[PDB]
């Protein structure tokens, strides 16, 4: 038929192109409010608006991932970009190539030929990188005919990740088939993290609470709750004699982790599973206190489930006292185990990616392309709905990585980390107001919390960014409330997005604190939560998300075997130590560059009361390098560095 004509000729990598090249025609479009555009760009936004609603659509049935708001499907315009894809692929098959090298000379022999051929391929791929880029820098004039050949490039990337995903396929079928030394062995030619050094230590141990990946947890203690009777004399046999719960609670130096929210991903006893054997998780309690000179935080207690009357306490033994050595490392692994379970499903999963996931498809959905602020977020969802996908098909189904190395049922696991982001509270989660709820927030009582320091400084800088931008484009609050399309980006945010706490947004100011959360969750969030995975979570001795036994049941006489026989089964620091590295190995996209991140890097503003020099982008880059100046003058007086929230270490969007 000549109506089949179209497409007859027709295919993925054309569209590709068409969209490409296309994205660059819309960024020139100056853009506008929509009560104050023309008539013909009202409809022509209205329009697209209507069609993007065919691509973008909602679903609460996502395989692996039930109830949470989410992409039906990836747009191909949502695809990866080729410089994500070959830092990403580039990763992996190091990774591959070091695993198989590892492996037993017969065993290996499935691998090698086939690693070798893709890190063969990989080369040639970065190597035509590399020459386009040397072609586009000498003839200038002739870079917008270039783009075609970067997405040509994409579609050969794109293929050898299928092949990529294929060959760790093959691997994991046969995941079975292929005393601390183990956990050293899995690395191969991977250096161990300072963690394996220090992991021992309590001082190294608490510290975790402050600059560990899960700085959000910690909270300053008035009075013990009822179900952690720690008594004076315990208190006193590690504070000193001339100290006190009252008197230290009175000066602001006691501090908390209670790990209750972790629900099922805490299971009430042995969860045995096939290929990981029986493994255990809890939800403990744990006493922090500072000393009197506020150097440090030590742990003084840790009660390893929620009940008393079943947990009994454990109590920070002194040196000399080798009876009560090993209980006690027992009690700092059952912490440590909740740690990465709360960590990775609610902090990194729930709070940072599942809800970027939803102010993505809100922002595509109802902020037309030529409205402000979907110029100002876009950059800021770059690769979001993609990872989110790869999450729930990759991670989250039965024998992934996920049911490998979490204790839980994956069921279990499923829907507790589901309703953790759907109760997440939007405007009590916002750092200031989380600092100031758990009591943290005051640098005289709590010194030394480099999250919270570091946090604030680009929290403001992007709040102060925020403030300039809507400047531009809203001058009172009755241009917010007539606002058509960021109305029905609220109602879609409440409503389809299920964002707890999410309200209409009346002025110009809650406009800038809620612009300046989705910003900072998509963008620095993620990266203090993320990127310590590779340094703070790859060896398996220092955190795992299972154990291999069962909480200590006394504080005195255990020995080393009593506490290796937690340590998990080889499967499990197997894929421990590549996700880790992986996940926090690829830095995609930089906070306040606003350049696109594939070819041809063109400005994400055209606007010029935006980009002016001295104008409010040059004011937030500025800003940042002050920042990031800050950050490496504390890090030259701070025991560890916290280099995290540095800026030119921050991706402008979630995208790993
Ligand atoms: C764990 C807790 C994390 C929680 C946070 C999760 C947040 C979202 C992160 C989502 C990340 C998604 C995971 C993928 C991220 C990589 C980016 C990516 O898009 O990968 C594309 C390819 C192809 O896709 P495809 O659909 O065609 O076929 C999938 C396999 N059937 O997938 C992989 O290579 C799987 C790599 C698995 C990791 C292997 C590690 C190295 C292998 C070494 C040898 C293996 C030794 C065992
Ligand atoms: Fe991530
Ligand atoms: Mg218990």
């Amino acid at each position: 038929s000549i109506f089949f004509s179209p497409l007859k000729y027709l295919g993925a990598e054309q569209q590709r192109s068409i969209d490409a090249s296309r994205s660059l025609l819309d960024n020139l479009i100056p853009p506008s409010l929509p009560q104050y555009d023309n008539l013909a760009g009202k409809l022509a936004r209205r329009a697209v608006l209507t069609s993007k609603k065919l691509v973008y659509v909602w679903t609460e049935n996502f395989a692996n991932v039930k109830g949470v708001p989410m992409a039906r499907s990836v747009p191909l315009g949502e695809l990866p970009n080729v410089d994500w894809l070959l830092k990403t692929a580039g990763v992996i098959v190091e990774l591959i190539v070091n695993f198989v090298a590892s492996l037993p000379a017969s065993a290996a022999a499935q691998f090698e030929r086939i690693a070798a051929g893709l890190s063969g391929d990989l080369e040639a791929a970065r190597q035509v990188h590399e020459a386009l880029l040397e072609e586009a820098k000498n003839d200038p004039a002739a870079a917008g005919s270039l783009l075609l050949r970067f997405t040509e490039l994409q579609t050969r990337v794109i293929a050898l990740l299928t092949r990529v995903g294929l060959l760790v396929d093959d691997i994991l079928k046969s995941a079975s088939n292929l005393g601390l030394n183990r956990f050293r062995a899995v690395f191969g030619t991977l250096r161990l993290p300072e963690v394996a050094d220090s992991f021992r230590d309590d001082e190294a141990f608490a510290y975790w609470r402050v600059a560990g990946p899960n700085p959000l947890l910690i909270r300053r203690v008035d009075a013990l709750p009822a179900n952690f009777p720690l008594g004076e004399e315990q208190f006193r046999r590690v504070m000193g004699a001339d100290d006190s719960l009252l008197e230290a609670a009175a000066s602001r130096r006691l501090y908390l982790l209670d790990y209750a929210e972790l629900g099922k991903l805490a299971p009430s006893g042995a969860v045995d599973k096939l290929l990981t054997g029986t493994g255990f998780a809890y939800a403990p309690i744990a006493l922090f206190a500072l000393g009197k000179d506020r150097a440090g935080l030590l742990p003084v207690a840790i009660q390893c489930g929620q009940d008393p009357a079943t947990h009994p306490m454990f109590v920070r033994p002194a040196e000399s006292e080798s009876d009560l050595y090993w209980g006690w490392q027992m009690a700092k692994t059952v912490v440590q185990v909740a740690e990465e379970n709360y960590h990775e499903m609610f902090v990194h999963l729930a709070q940072t990616h599942l809800v970027s996931e939803a102010f993505c498809l809100a922002t595509q959905r109802t902020l037309a392309p030529s409205h402000p602020l979907h110029v100002l977020l876009a950059p800021h969802f770059e690769g979001t709905l993609f990872i989110n996908e790869g999450g729930a098909r990759i991670l989250l189904p039965s024998a992934g990585f996920i049911d490998v190395m979490f204790a839980a049922p994956i069921q279990d696991t499923q829907a507790t980390a589901g309703g953790n982001r759907l109760g997440f509270d939007f405007y009590r989660g916002m750092l200031p107001e989380s600092l100031k709820a758990r009591n943290v927030d005051d640098p005289a009582a709590l010194p030394d919390y480099p999250y919270r320091d570091d946090g604030l400084l680009v929290w403001n800088a992007i709040r102060q960014w925020a403030a300039d931008y809507v400047a531009v484009y809203y001058a009172s609050d009755g241009d917010v409330t007539a606002d058509v399309e960021l109305a029905a980006w609220v109602g879609e945010v409440i409503g389809s997005g299920k964002v707890a706490g999410f309200r209409p947004i009346t002025g110009r100011s809650q406009l800038v604190e809620v612009l300046t959360m989705v910003i900072f969750t998509a963008s620095a969030q993620h990266a203090a939560v993320n990127f310590p995975q590779p340094s703070m979570m790859t060896y398996a001795p220092a955190i795992c998300a299972m154990s291999a036994a069962p909480a200590p049941d006394s504080p005195s006489g255990k020995s080393e075997a009593d506490w290796l026989k937690m340590m998990p089964p080889t499967l499990v620091a197997l894929e421990k130590v590549n996700i880790y590295h992986l996940l926090g190995s690829v830095y995609h996209g930089r906070l306040g560059d606003y350049r696109q991140t594939g070819f041809p890097y063109a400005p994400v503003f055209s606007d010029r009361r935006v980009t002016a020099s001295g104008g409010p982008l040059e004011r937030f880059q500025a800003r940042l390098k002050e920042v990031e100046a800050t950050i490496r003058t504390r890090n030259q007086a701070r025991r560890k560095p916290y280099e995290y929230l540095l800026p030119s270490r921050i991706p402008a969007s979630t995208n790993i």
